[PDB]
């Protein structure tokens, strides 16, 4: 098997995320012990019980399912001995997440770029909803740029199936803004949850990640005067009173309006990915 990595053989350079039950790390894959070997991106548990290393076997079952140009590459596992030893080995994307290289790139990436972003984004989310696998991390941070013109979702630590016979699943820390308003409320998640975190993605793309119009900026500038109001029951209340996010400059108009969609109230009144992707492509193929 090709896609079995010997433990021995991975040699650790750095880290390239983390969050509160693992890591991603930049490793070297050495079986010739010379440093000529392939880097790949390894991730690996830690301070996990049963149900962390349960939900990483269903990460690495799903990655190495899915086959799209837009979701990034399944190479393997590795394992040894040790008892959190077991490790899943993806490529390597040098180029790094799509926020960054927003904030880094902004000056010239003009709106018909972040449009094909949108597109590609939108594709692999249609991917992804085709095998009933909800993503539930879809944010710029967790995009990657294989190349100036192409990118790739990545993070799939909180992904999930939809059973056979249901179009949601319910659950027992979350990037609020992000979440649609019956994930914060009920735990409820759906590919229609999903199209409401891709709307503040549109919104993030087209603020090019900008701190200062970031949505956690925004929300204290909404907020009104009573600033120990816990965020999360504030922002419940603004999005029950029809306060959504402002149109950024940057931002076409059919492109605010495709937001404002996948914000709608209902998640039954959101589009789908499938519906989403080609105005897109319009807009995009429409800017060339
Ligand atoms: N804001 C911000 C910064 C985000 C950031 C910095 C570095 C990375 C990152 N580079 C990667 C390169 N090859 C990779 N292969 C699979 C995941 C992966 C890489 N990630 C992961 C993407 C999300 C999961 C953890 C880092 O993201
Ligand atoms: N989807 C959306 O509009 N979310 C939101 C609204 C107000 C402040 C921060 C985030």
């Amino acid at each position: 098997d090709p896609t079995i990595f010997e433990e021995r053989h991975l040699k650790y350079i750095s880290q390239l995320g983390k969050g509160n039950f693992g890591s991603v790390e930049l490793c070297r894959y050495d079986p010739l012990g010379d440093n000529t070997g392939a880097l790949v991106a390894v991730k690996q548990l830690q301070h996990s019980g049963p149900d962390q290393q349960r939900d990483f076997q269903r990460e690495i079952q799903i990655l190495k399912a899915l086959h799209s140009d837009f979701i990034v590459k399944y190479r393997g596992v590795s394992y040894g001995p040790g008892r959190q030893s077991l490790r899943l080995v993806m490529e390597y994307l040098p180029s790094g997440c799509l926020r960054d290289f927003l904030q880094r790139h902004r000056a010239r990436l003009d709106a018909s770029r972040l449009l094909l972003y949108s597109s590609q984004i939108c594709k692999g989310m249609e991917y992804l909803g085709s095998r009933r696998c909800v993503h539930r991390a879809l944010a710029a941070r967790n995009i990657l740029v294989e190349s100036e013109a192409h990118v790739k979702i990545a993070d799939f630590g909180l992904a999930k199936l939809l059973p056979l016979d249901k179009d949601y699943y319910v659950v027992r820390q979350s990037p609020i803004f992000w979440y649609a308003p019956e994930s914060l409320s009920d735990n409820i998640f759906s590919r229609q949850s999903d199209v409401w975190s891709f709307g503040v993605v549109l919104y993030e793309l087209f603020t090019y990640c900008d701190k200062s119009c970031s949505p956690s900026a925004e929300f204290l500038r909404m907020m009104g005067s009573e600033r120990d109001v816990p965020a999360l029951s504030r922002l419940l209340e603004l999005l029950e009173e029809g306060q959504r996010l402002p149109a950024p400059p940057a931002c076409p108009a059919e492109v605010h309006e495709l937001m404002k969609l996948c914000w709608a109230p209902s998640p039954q009144d959101r589009p789908s990915f499938s519906a989403l992707g080609p105005q897109l492509d319009m807009l995009w193929s429409g800017s060339r």
